[PDB]
């Protein structure tokens, strides 16, 4: 019983000002979990979709900026695809763009500019050995719509090029789920 | 945002015995409400599958028996279907039945056979009118799924011959269901 | 179960002469109903015709004169169709026509001669609100047979030019019906 | 004006049990009236079926069981069509099956077997020669729906073989008609 | 007679400030009459537009912006179709954005950016079971162009970010109708 | 904007009774203007139909007769076309009908006959000199549909033979008209 549907959420990231003269770069990471998109719900049905499994396709992160056009001191940063929980260290004034080399490397141009990125992320089966799949969609795993312990799943991490003012972004997440198995219960009342 | 799926129900009805010699016929009707096919939900969703609006699109009826095959003083009977919310009346030893020259009579043998009916329900908007649509899958209205105050949808009246022996019976109602505009809601938490 | 058929009716309709010099007219509606043309059945049946259902398809309004052709102070009306239930106010001497420039406008000559309409009249469903379907075969709705409750059709208002004579009229009804749900009850005697 | 309908009627019948060892058989007659079939009108309608004319063109009738399946004593009977009001007489325990070698026979398995019979039945003109038409549908005579005093249709002639246990039957006669001339009536009130 | 034709109404609407940090969402509801739109007549005729029945097909939601383009603390929102007058309820500062997982939903871009909405909406027939037709030209309901007491349509929500700012719009919304039964009335002078 | 629509008017025209001997003719003309057809409106807008220009395509004088079919003393007469508001001179009996020897002469037959002349007008737009266009309808004028002076159309010239008996008409007017530029006005309320 295959229903394939959208689910969203949006939260804030804010790159904080530096008196560094240099180009610094402030790197961190995004994992997606579906915890934070699907609620619990409510009597024998322990989540508000009604299904027992699911697989997240694709996701779209989004920056929308929250700073003037009018803003000096841009920049140019990186936004890269991680897949398997082990990113650069959190930094906040780091020398360097780590992310510019990596093959999935989209550029920011920051801090008035719209960023989007649409890719397939994969779940953390084991952070030990940190193993994926391939892209395939016959193939991909189904995993359980556990009641409150959902596996993470991994795929973003940017670097922002500090300024000397506030650089705030309304990150909107977006996962394309896949659910099986329509498991409503229907006690009497 | 469609969403086709089958909700289930299951219950019983009884034709108590009588020391009536004649061929009497008990009669009965039969709604079909959402309210007992889908639960409440729980949070700000307010049912247990996330939709605003929703069309019956057929039911089936089924009687399981609950009578042995060696069972005597078997009967026939007859199960018609009525889209308007005036049934015969409530009967217990009725000397005909009613509902055998309807267009849509089936016949019910009695006491350990099986009986569906497969039909296209019709709801009840005006009571005193009394005013339906004919089947048409592209017109049909869309009602909205209310909280706690959803609209009877009718359809079937029956009339069992009654026996010395009491019959029972569990009745599963399937109802065949499409629902629009997935609206769920996600508060943080 | 289907079947059509034809039922009508006949009454009669006079227009009081006026000593009026000016050209005015005398206005009146028209409503239609089954119970005027359907009689009560007996017994179990509670209407004559042994059905369910019923939904108007046409109606055929005849004029048919009572005066004579040499009749003088000829004059000229007109009539028009309103599916509403909320028709000009009835009047006996008004100094124009309401109905001439109506879209459904047929003239009417007079004293002596044959006029004819027919048309889809509609139901009365809400008063208030005054809503209805477009005419389509397929898609009109089927309305209960009541006991004594059924409700009003509508679909007719005229306005004739008054005169120095008495015009009377004998007025027929045609209807035009398609019923459903053959219902008949054949107890023992 | 024509009217195919369908008119059913249900009733009894019990071959009583016997103590005689040898094979016995229990004759019968059945006739068929539509007065059985069709109540009394109401009012300016003497009938509930506003016609004036009809002609039986079928009649289907169902010997369903009452026995259940574990009944013993089995035996085997016949059913025959005698169009002509001259049946063999009815008899208890008659030594033989006298409707075996018709032609219209059909084999009655009992007790517990369901039995039909579907054919055309003749109306008695006149008892003292007994003639009849051949089947032939555009041929076929109009009788009048008569008040209170409709003609006997024939057709039907069983023999059933004794038991030492009640055999009992519910049987369902249903009259395929044709109706002519619709006559309502309908006065003021 | 029919007259398709377009009427419009221009408004305010705004979004007043607020200290608070997080990102909140200011819900609204929007509904449409066509008393709004087009005004009391004069004399016999009650309606500026001559015209008996009437069905809105479409209706255009312009946000033009009042805002200017070096506004600051921008945010994102969402619109969406509610045909059943069950609205999200009106709120100032709400933690999520409700419209956002909505079949239906645009995207808002604030608070200098224009925002359209193209869409059919649907009468307010009965609030209590809110059942509407699907999209269908050549079946849509014919309503009456009452004198002072039209019907609401429905068919547009709306949550917009909160901001240090105030957020000012121009709401243009344009009605696309279709009258029919021109009914001018003429008296003398 | 163009919207081709039928405006209508009727009024009464009498031909007094004469003792002279001889055949003599009744001489009368007819104007056309459109504030005899279309009322002032109300408000902002001034005029009931809400357009800017208009120009008359066609108009149909219909004579209709008050006399009975048995009168005597009849006649004939004549109507033209005169589109340049020089009329013969009105005359109550005069020696010869001058409306005979026109090219675009009909006869009158009198008193109990229909009479319909169906013709395009044309406007005064200047008395002195008395120019118009020909038939044409891609290059006819648009004329300002003003408030409360707009120009008289013209084109009908009438001479009736006078009788011994009074004879009365009612004169219906049928305006074909082509309106331009839907502006209608919609202040708040
Ligand atoms: O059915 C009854 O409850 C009952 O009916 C009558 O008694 C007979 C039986 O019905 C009859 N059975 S059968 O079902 O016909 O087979 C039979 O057994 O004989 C009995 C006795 O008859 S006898 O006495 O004549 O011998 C009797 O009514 S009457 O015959 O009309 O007088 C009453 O006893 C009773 O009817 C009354 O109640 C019903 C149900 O409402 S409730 O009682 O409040 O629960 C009333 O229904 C009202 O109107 C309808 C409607 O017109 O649609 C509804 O109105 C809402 O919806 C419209 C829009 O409609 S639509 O366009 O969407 O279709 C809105 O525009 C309204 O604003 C809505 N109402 S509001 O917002 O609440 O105001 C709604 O069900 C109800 O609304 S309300 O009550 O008007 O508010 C019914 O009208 C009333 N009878 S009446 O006499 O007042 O007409």
């Amino acid at each position: 019983g295959i229903f394939n549907t959208r689910l969203s959420r949006t939260f804030g990231y804010t790159i904080k000002r530096t008196t560094v003269k240099t180009p610094s770069w402030a790197v961190d990471m995004m994992r997606f979990n579906i915890n934070d998109f699907l609620p619990p719900g409510g009597g024998s049905n322990p989540r508000s979709v009604p299904f027992e499994y699911y697989r997240i396709r694709k996701v779209k992160v989004e920056f929308w900026p929250c700073s003037p056009i009018t803003q000096g001191d841009r920049g140019v940063g990186s936004s890269a695809v991680i897949l398997d929980d082990n990113f650069v260290t959190k930094a906040t004034a780091l020398t360097y763009d780590p992310y510019v080399n990596y093959s999935s490397r989209h550029t920011i141009t920051q801090p008035f500019s719209y960023h989007s990125r649409y890719f397939t992320p994969k779940p953390v089966l084991d952070s030990t050995i940190d193993y994926f799949q391939p892209n395939n969609k016959r193939n991909q795993l189904w995993l359980r719509l556990q009641t409150a312990g959902n596996v993470d799943h991994v795929g973003l991490g940017t670097a922002f090029e500090n300024s000397i003012y506030d650089q705030e972004y309304n990150i909107r997440v977006t996962m394309y789920v896949q659910f099986r198995e329509f498991n409503l219960k229907d006690p009497p009342l």
